[PDB]
């Protein structure tokens, strides 16, 4: 029903699901905004072919071809048949509008499906070539920022009562290599370049006439081509096309308000900012660095991994509120610090 | 079945289950009275849908046009499924009441899904957006609140037998950002708009004639133009118009209803009340103020978290219940807190 | 099938699910009778629903015109469902009895599912605002009993070899607050509303002729309006109306009998008694006054509550079987809770 | 299919689940014979309701009317469904065995599902009322019996390298009170007078005559009442009729069969046998004193639970195995007690 199929497509997690190991405990692996233009791009096609031959709003048959009265129920079901499968065939109809619009009528859940496959193929790819990098730097990062928060802490109650930057090095490194941002960017502008060819097929689809379903039909090929009481042809209607173009426009409106977000997303510098490693320079045993802005390098993606997934790290959150405070000013850094006890 | 129906979508948790991730344990995130007025507002337009085509309302098809006795069964069905197409087409039918009403009677149910969607959005958001950064920070300030109750009843103990309000000075400087509670009434406000339009709509579509589904059709396009035994128009009537009505009228009244809650929600300011940290002030370790009402500020949606999910904190409720005692004042409240030792 | 009905709806535990979460961890946080009184009133309408229309009972289509022998079969199915549509339409039928009881033939299992909605409501408004709060409470209460038992046991251990009532003193603050206890009256009384109109109801639809069923429909509107070939009008007859009517007489029956319970729950007071806290009173920890009667109260709602969920609580279990075995007064209180050695 | 049925209903654990819950972990709390009553009357008329209609003995629709020739398909399916829907009209239908055999024709499964509810309401009853009571009673007794077994096990031991008989006590007590062997002999009785009325029942309906399934039909009120093409009357006639009077003599012979076990039952007294404490009497801990017999009290009852769920309890099982050692009297009770080493 309409009510299930928006269950399974819009309320539930559809292509939501977290990595389903114990690998990626708790990351992402693909940002929020990827997350939902993905999300969109791939569930909507697939619920308009749902919805257009959902069992209320789908009369029957997806072609009636209207048989004369002598005609048999069979013999017209043959005609109907015939026409079915003779869309293909230019020869048997001759349409005003051609037969492409035919072809596109009666395979258009066929192009839907192609098209969310395509718009699901680059985050697949990514996941399953640069998300197990991303995922284990970033989950040694996590553990690094978690360690050198624990020994500052320490360093303080003892005070109260090694020391390389090892996780600024590998930053640093990061920043020159760009293998991880020059694939984000080409599987985004893969899903852009898709995105605009739907729009343009989904526009060409909706442009049509409306008439174009009706074509005639001619079941005079072989034996049948010389019969008398068989007429030299029929009107044939393809059931479904309003419901289609209607469907097509809604999903040509949802990928060109789609589009301006995948074009955001290509700009990753610009994103990249309100830094995430700006709170840690307040550590003793953390260097006062964070040299992370304005580079086409995957320094940046991984700012914005870190912005994304750093919610669930408590040195983090910790850092976070004694930021926050010192807003205003009244307390003192590491007094606030020392007072929290968050370890662990 | 209908039965089916009411136990999935009124009788079940339809969009009622708590986030599945460890990251929330036992967090809401959502207001009682905003995922009251998101489940309603969701799941009566797909209830209404499944009802409106349920096997026992339905009679069948939901379009007949009484073909000739003359015609074949099959060329009744091709009538019936070409007008069902042309619907759309404005020059096959000729109708009183217009195109407009046979549109809306075809795609109902896509209306009605629409605004199911377009209800369900803004909650998504904020659950995807403004939701991990409220939970971290309620979880941050139970974990602080615990903490100082079990500093606080130590140090009892000790006397019997830091000290710095980091809690309070985050609560003052969330008093000064408020792009939560931006988020959120821009959430409401566009969840009001959405329902006040689809209470437009049903009241436009309850206000038909009931006449406006049976429309007069014509088969007389292309070859069939000319044709002499066919009739130049049938008379057809849209099945479950009158269901669909009356449907809409429900959703329209709920819908209403619902408006007043959802501008009251809009005013959190007002609804911040009963202090829920007034509690906590009677504790040696916790400053004795509050400075949380009267703001357009994430402070008061922060307060309205707190006294919706603060039940689940021992300490909390330990200092409700000695709260409630000293309303009597017949014994003291160290000593109470001294004899209760919940520290954990 | 009926009998899959049968599990699904008194079989098995619908509506009976303990609430999933470990909040209430075997609290019923609703009364043994409340539970039933809603049970029964949401699915006895949904079963009474399903079974009108099990595969068994249902001839078929629910309407039949009894089109004449020279219509096609879709001209007669034209007949039928256009009827069925035009139940609504008072100008197309002319019945004895009016159209109301046509509306009502066509949609009692709206009004039936409607009833179990209502019905439902007051239930989950109790669960999702006041449910909570006396959970916390009774969680608290259950606790606090355990840990002066255990008190009490150590305390004779240590004689053989704080002090303060905040239990007491939070039951008899409690004694003052009413809002629960409103809450709970309110939801009882709109329970009952609610079963009195559908008594009403089901007795008006049980009380026609059984005639009414059988309505003369026209299908002459538009260009059939002066058609001749078309029979001025035809008879119609709205198949399941009886099996509607028997299974209203059943409803009204048990919701005539289960009314009584429902004004028995009303007056808590009066089912207040058998004093839960009469047992504690033989501990030297706890001080000798149950204060718990008489009122209208929130006090009597949470001795219900106890009363009912207080089987769980080893502590009360063990003083039960003191206060029983007591009664032949062989032994002595003391001396009997020292030896069963029941801390935990 | 049948088969499928006949797993879910016999070969299956139809209402032979446990508690699903944790206050109840091994705990049985109905009697083996009672449980396998309840089974036989619940799932006994259920499984006849199915396989009535299964899909390989239903020929298909229940009602056929035969109409004329002449008629159209839709004419002779308005005529069945008139007539089945005019069994309950008395004017419409002329039968000799009257209209009662048709109404019972019609309704079998319900009255079959009427007569599983009814039957399964007071195992109902007893399970929301009684059991937890009997539970928390009867884990208390193990729990002391398990203990008095340790104690007197250790008191062994340190021979070889309070004393009160709390549990004797209790027993004693429950030897005055009668509530829960009331409520049992009046829920036993409640179901055997219900399988007596369904044998009534039964026996009436497969006394008929085979032939009150033929009832002559008139569809004749109304317009159709003085139209002439229509025959005055029809030959209608109730298939699967035979196939309810061979399921229902199956019934009526089960339920007979199963009445004398609801009479044994009913004599709680005489079925308190073999003394399930005479084996903890050789127990220097233990008095010697059994006391349990020749009552019409909770106390009999309680002894049969003991009987029923006692087997689980290690201490018992040590017991019973030293009993029948006993039988040949070679050693001693002290010492096999002392060697069997079984506390826990
Ligand atoms: C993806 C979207 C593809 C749509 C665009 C396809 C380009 C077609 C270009 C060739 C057109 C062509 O040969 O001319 C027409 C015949 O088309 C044809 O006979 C070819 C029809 C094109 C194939 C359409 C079927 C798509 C199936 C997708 C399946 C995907 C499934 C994946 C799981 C003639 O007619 P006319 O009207 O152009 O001219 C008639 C008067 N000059
Ligand atoms: C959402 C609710 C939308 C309802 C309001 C739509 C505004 C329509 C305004 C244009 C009307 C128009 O062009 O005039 C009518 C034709 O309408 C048309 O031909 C356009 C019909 C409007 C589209 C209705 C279909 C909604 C589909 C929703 C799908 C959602 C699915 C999402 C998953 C002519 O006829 P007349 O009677 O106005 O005048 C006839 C005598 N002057
Ligand atoms: C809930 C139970 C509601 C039943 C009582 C409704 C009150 C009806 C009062 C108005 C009656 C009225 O206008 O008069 C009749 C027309 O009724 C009408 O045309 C209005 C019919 C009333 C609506 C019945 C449909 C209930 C749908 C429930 C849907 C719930 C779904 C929720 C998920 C005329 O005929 P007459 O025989 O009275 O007089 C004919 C000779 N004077
Ligand atoms: C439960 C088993 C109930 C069976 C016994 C019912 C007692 C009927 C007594 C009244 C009989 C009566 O009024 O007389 C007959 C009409 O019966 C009637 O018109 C009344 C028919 C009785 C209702 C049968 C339908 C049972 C529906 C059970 C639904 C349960 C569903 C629960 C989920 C006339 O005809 P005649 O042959 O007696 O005399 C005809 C020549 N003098
Ligand atoms: C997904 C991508 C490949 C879709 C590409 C656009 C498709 C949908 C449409 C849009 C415009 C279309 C073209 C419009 C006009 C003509 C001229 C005609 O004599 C042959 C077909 C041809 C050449 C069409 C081929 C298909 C076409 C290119
Ligand atoms: C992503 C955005 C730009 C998509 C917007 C849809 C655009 C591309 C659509 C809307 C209407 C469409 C046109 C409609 C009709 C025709 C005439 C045909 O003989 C050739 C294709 C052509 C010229 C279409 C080309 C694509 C088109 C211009
Ligand atoms: C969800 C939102 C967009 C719904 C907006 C209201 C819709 C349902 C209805 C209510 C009143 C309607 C209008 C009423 C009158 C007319 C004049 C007519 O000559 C053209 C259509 C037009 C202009 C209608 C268009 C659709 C309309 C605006
Ligand atoms: C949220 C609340 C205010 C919704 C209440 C429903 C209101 C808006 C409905 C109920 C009846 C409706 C009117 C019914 C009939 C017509 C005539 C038509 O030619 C233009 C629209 C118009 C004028 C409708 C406008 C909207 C309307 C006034
Ligand atoms: C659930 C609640 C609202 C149901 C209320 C009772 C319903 C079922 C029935 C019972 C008696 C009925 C009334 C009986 C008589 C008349 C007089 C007639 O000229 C108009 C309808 C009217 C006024 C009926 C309206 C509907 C009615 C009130
Ligand atoms: C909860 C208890 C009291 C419900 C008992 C059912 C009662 C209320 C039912 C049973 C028969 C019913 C009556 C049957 C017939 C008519 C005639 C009609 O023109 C007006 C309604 C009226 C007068 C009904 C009113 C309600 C009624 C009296
Ligand atoms: C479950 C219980 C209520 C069933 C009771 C027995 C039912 C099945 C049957 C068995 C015998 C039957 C009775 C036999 C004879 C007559 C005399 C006739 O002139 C009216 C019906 C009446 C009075 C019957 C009513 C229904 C009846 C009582
Ligand atoms: C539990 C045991 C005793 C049930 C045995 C079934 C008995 C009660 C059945 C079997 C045959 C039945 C009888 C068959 C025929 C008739 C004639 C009818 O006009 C009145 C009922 C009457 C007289 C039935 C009464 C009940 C009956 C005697
Ligand atoms: C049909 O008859 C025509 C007559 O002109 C002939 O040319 C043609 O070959 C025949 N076709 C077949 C398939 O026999
Ligand atoms: C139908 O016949 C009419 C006669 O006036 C002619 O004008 C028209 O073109 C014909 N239509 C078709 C589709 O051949
Ligand atoms: C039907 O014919 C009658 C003849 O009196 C006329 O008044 C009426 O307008 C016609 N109806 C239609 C829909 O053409
Ligand atoms: C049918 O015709 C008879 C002729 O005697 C008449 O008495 C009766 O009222 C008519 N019935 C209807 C429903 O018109």
């Amino acid at each position: 029903a309409i009510a299930q199929l928006a269950t399974e497509y819009v309320f539930s997690d559809f292509l939501l699901k977290e990595p389903t190991e114990p690998k990626f405990k708790g990351l992402r692996l693909e940002l929020a905004v990827d997350k939902m233009v993905t999300c969109i791009a791939v569930g909507l096609p697939l619920l308009l072919i749902s919805l257009a031959f959902a069992q209320e709003i789908s009369i029957g048959t997806q072609i009636s071809c209207f048989s004369p009265s002598s005609f048999s129920w069979r013999q017209a079901a043959f005609v109907d048949s015939y026409c079915w499968a003779a869309v293909q065939q230019k020869n048997s109809l001759q349409s005003e509008s051609g037969n492409l619009p035919l072809w596109l009528h009666k395979f258009f859940p066929y192009i839907l499906l192609l098209f969310a496959i395509l718009l699901y193929l680059p985050p697949l790819f990514w996941r399953f070539a640069a998300a197990p990098h991303i995922c284990s730097d970033l989950k040694f990062i996590m553990e690094e920022l978690d360690k050198v928060y624990n020994r500052a802490i320490k360093a303080a109650k003892s005070a109260r009562d090694f020391k390389y930057p090892i996780v600024e090095q590998y930053l640093k490194t990061k920043k020159n290599s760009n293998n991880l941002i020059i694939k984000y960017i080409s599987c985004r502008l893969l899903t852009l370049i898709i995105i605009l060819l739907a729009c343009i097929y989904l526009g060409y689809y909706f442009s049509l006439s409306s008439l174009s379903d009706e074509f005639v039909c001619s079941i005079k090929s072989g034996i049948l081509r010389n019969d008398s009481t068989v007429p030299d042809q029929f009107q044939c209607k393809l059931i479904a096309v309003g419901i289609f173009q209607l469907l097509s426009v809604i999903n040509l409106v949802v990928y060109v308000l789609l589009a301006p977000v995948v074009v955001y997303t290509l700009f990753v510098p610009f994103r990249q900012k309100t830094d995430v490693l700006k709170v840690y320079e307040i550590l003793p045993t953390f260097d006062v660095l964070h040299f992370k802005s304005e580079g086409y390098n995957d320094l940046s993606l991984y700012n914005l991994f870190l912005e994304e997934n750093i919610s669930e790290v408590k040195s983090y959150k910790c850092l976070k509120v004694l930021e926050n405070i010192k807003s205003s000013g009244q307390g003192i850094d590491p007094m606030l610090l020392l007072t929290n006890l968050g370890m662990i």
